[PDB]
DNA sequence: CAGTA
DNA sequence: ATACTG
């Protein structure tokens, strides 16, 4: 049992799951978070992402008050306009959009507007997420990176000091780049809650649909339906899946097609 | 697969 | 339930 308490302890750190916690206990004799923090630098196996979880342990365990999330929203929207221009927009989802007084992180969607001209390739292929991230890094807002690819960024963002002088904690910031036609389904997914998404996706299954952030897809009967995911690359469904899309313009559209009563974001905590 | 949205 | 990065 000694290593069971250790695992439950060590998995409190961002980037450490049961597997990594066991290795720490067995190969390092480390059994407390406090020891992990004091020793991390002398452990070479740790990845760059685990190192961020350790360095920002204090900040990461503090919740963000709604008033500060409003400031992150305004900041990201302004910087988006400055460096990407009017073709793009930022929307903050997660527990903030569900109107919780506190949130664990900042969940942002970056997407092209309905008015922006259509592209000839997936928007992710333009490198735009990386350009936006570099801009935020030059401003010293983004100060550490956990993971980054062409669709999803996870890092630590800190609002600049405001003038007495107010100094802010670094916060977990997640940015997802989403195609225009996928925005209504991405708003559903990234607003959650987690349990709400599972319930709605189960409802889809029962009616012969696939629901994800990219769309609502009508698969048909259980047999007609029959490797990384259901069939998307760079944020775009493969043609065979795209052909199944039921176009939607609003969250309400999705509730309606699935025969579920509409719920406001603040009522999505089952 | 591990770990996190 | 379904998905992205390492
Ligand atoms: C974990 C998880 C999350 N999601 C969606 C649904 C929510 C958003 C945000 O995730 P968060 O963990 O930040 O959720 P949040 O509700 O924003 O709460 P915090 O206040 O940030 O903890 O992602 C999911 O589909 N499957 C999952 O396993
Ligand atoms: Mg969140
Ligand atoms: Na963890």
């Amino acid at each position: 049992k000694p290593k069971l308490k250790a695992i439950q302890e060590l998995t409190q750190v961002h980037g450490f799951g049961p597997r990594a916690a066991a290795a720490l206990f067995d190969r390092e004799g480390i059994f407390t978070v406090d020891e992990l923090l004091q020793k991390a630098d002398s452990i070479p196996s740790l990845t760059d992402q685990q190192r961020v979880g350790i360095k920002y342990f204090y900040d990461i365990n503090e919740k963000i008050p709604m008033q500060e999330s409003v400031l992150h929203e305004n900041y990201l929207r302004e910087k988006c306009m400055e460096v990407l221009g009017k073709d793009f927009s930022i929307l903050i989802c997660g527990s903030y959009r569900r109107r919780h007084p506190f949130s664990g992180d900042v969940d942002a969607i970056l997407s092209r507007t309905l008015d922006a001209p259509p592209l000839s390739e997936p928007v992710a292929a333009t490198g735009v997420l990386g350009h936006f991230v570099e801009f935020l890094e030059s401003l010293k807002y983004l100060e550490a990176t956990m993971a980054q690819g062409p669709l999803k960024y996870m890092g630590m963002g800190r609002l600049p000091p405001r003038i007495n002088t107010k100094v802010y904690k670094a916060r977990r910031v997640d940015i997802r780049l989403i195609e225009t036609k996928s925005v209504p389904t991405a708003m559903l997914t990234f607003t959650g809650s987690k349990n709400f998404n599972v319930i709605m996706r189960q409802a889809a299954i029962s009616k012969g649909y696939l629901l994800n952030e990219y769309g609502l897809f009508k698969l048909g009967t259980p047999e007609e339906a029959r490797g990384k995911n259901a069939g998307e690359e760079l944020g775009v469904p493969k043609d065979e899946l795209e052909d199944k899309r039921v176009e939607v313009r609003s969250e309400q559209d999705v509730f309606d097609v699935l025969g579920m009563p509409y719920a406001k974001p603040e009522n999505r905590d089952p």
